[PDB]
């Protein structure tokens, strides 16, 4: 699943490189879900859609906040940008 | 590049898809940067690819302040595990 | 996402269409998640991991009822298979 | 697999080999579904829907294995399987 | 699904469309099914992949005689190559 | 090309995997050729492309026959369905 | 398939894709044949993926000498390099 | 890039495996330009894309003209298509 | 990944292989943050998008003087069109 | 090609997609040839291979120009980084 192999890499890296993917299944599952819960004509089908969804926002944040943990550069722009007032930029 | 037609999703669904793809490719960049900067035989292009790689780390943090603002859920799972102190579980 | 187009399409097939390929789509994410429990070299990061990974088998298994309840043969092929003995093929 | 075999358990390889065979076949469910409702063609309408619900059948049978061999998915089909009432109320 | 608009087609080559990529799926597989069984070290699963391998082989014969009756160059092939003795190549 | 490690998989189940493949690739020609053909605007080329079209399908009938010759089953299914009259389901 | 709609597209231009991809296709297949030709143990696969390798080979000669017919950059560089004596790049 | 293991193919099989895909890229990329030259509404870029595109029609007959020297069936079948007159189907 | 062995490649090749696709990466993630610029419909998320675009575009710049340090007809091709004033084709 | 409808974005930003396509199969063409360059066994097919390469790093500056002359911040950056001396980070 790594673009280097193995032999090359860090333990370090690979241990975010799972992180990362795991922050990025769970995102792309959260845009899906949120989709169907649009589209769905079943009230019941939506209900499960929009509570799996909410849970992958979790998944998510817990693997953000273990990657603020665990590289100097996450913590640093996380805390800059997250709750934060005014324009996201300056 | 959205999985239903755009005509069935409400406007502010389209936003955060365009923030939520936004935060993949920087995650997805960040990714394969570190891994070139650790694979990487030459001292200047890892100088390069180390910057980049932390500057796709602040375009997935602002991103991902924008969805902390506009969607409630994000920022209730958000405010309970970031800046925390303590085992995540 | 679909093959077919919409305008042929029942509302049902398209809803199982959507209740389908989140069974998928979790069950993809139960598989890779226990693959990096057992690859992760920090403690921590497998605990987030395998959290994960057993939220996706409920994400699973409530969108399989939904099948269940929602088409007639998955009801039939499930309740003959789930929650039995022996050997799974002939039961 | 997304982890080089050498560092995964036996245990472990055997459920991704019963995990992919589930979504194939679930998928396979899917397409054969769309196909039979956009078929004009009667004769291959019966052949689809007939291969559509033996897909269910391989889908359910592998679940079932899944469920013999791994505690969680014991837990969680065994708490949402077979009942009636909210899905996410259980 | 298709790579030319269906305004453009014909009906009958949409329907050996939905017939072919049938027999392709349920060749896929039989490949990957056939591939589990060798690699599998769980026999009750392997009994499961071999089960359903066999009947993934039905699925794409019950489509490829479908494919035979609806197509004249299929049944003509078909006709020259299934269930003959000595070099494939030959005849 | 093959998903489980070559170390593990048996000779012969390897040949069936060439073999299996070659069928696949020929049909999706067939499928791809006969769209051009009714796309097609320039009858020069719709004339390559349907005799293109049905040699693919005499690749996949060459191929296939090898199947029927190295695997039981096959030649049990395809002897079952091939050249009958009445409903394929049956 | 066109990257771009074919609302503005040329009809010359998309029949002129047809051959094209048409050619990527049986020059992949042709690469496919040949690798597996190799690596075949089974010497009647081998003669049969001998075989269609080489009717792919004539599939692209065909549909490329369209291409030559109807575009006359085709007609000019394959005119240049085709059938031709001493280093490619120096002709 | 190969569907087989390298160390059952013969050597020259490779290097034709790399002349072909460089054919197929340099025709895909023939197709995508033309695509781009009708679809463009800036002459600047068109003129760009239109020259591009003729260079890579070069690229493709180079090393075309290398597997016919170095492949007897691509030698036989050029052979006899190219340069013609009549139908193509001869 | 590369395509050939990493044992047949030289370390050069392999570290601007590296720059390459980092440059494509860049390339594409301008594209696509330009393509949402212009269809958001919020404009908070408007000026991330467009300030991330910009940003993408240093990093492709960045690369790519590497490359042109690093490979000879990189620092030749980049020599000749860039920073010129009249028709592109002809310079 | 594009991932939102061509209905919502401007002219120039489809012209300058156009344009950056056309840089990214350049530049993978470059990556490939090179690698193919390195690991061929047949002299005449690396020449070739060559200068394929090199063709394509001429099309891929003529577009990229283009761009640097259709906005403003890749002629920006271009000039701050191109044909530049010491570090590139700063
Ligand atoms: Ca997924
Ligand atoms: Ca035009």
């Amino acid at each position: 699943s790594t673009h280097e192999p193995l032999e090359v890499l860090k333990e370090e890296t690979v241990n975010r490189h799972r992180a990362i993917v795991s922050v990025m299944e769970a995102l792309e599952a959260v845009d899906w879900y949120d989709q169907r819960v649009d589209a769905s004509t079943d009230p019941e089908l939506t209900a499960i859609l929009a509570h799996n969804r909410d849970e992958e926002k979790e998944h998510a944040a817990m693997t953000l906040e273990w990657l603020r943990r665990n590289d100097a550069k996450w913590a640093e722009h996380l805390r800059t940008y997250l709750f934060t007032e005014g324009p996201i930029t300056a």
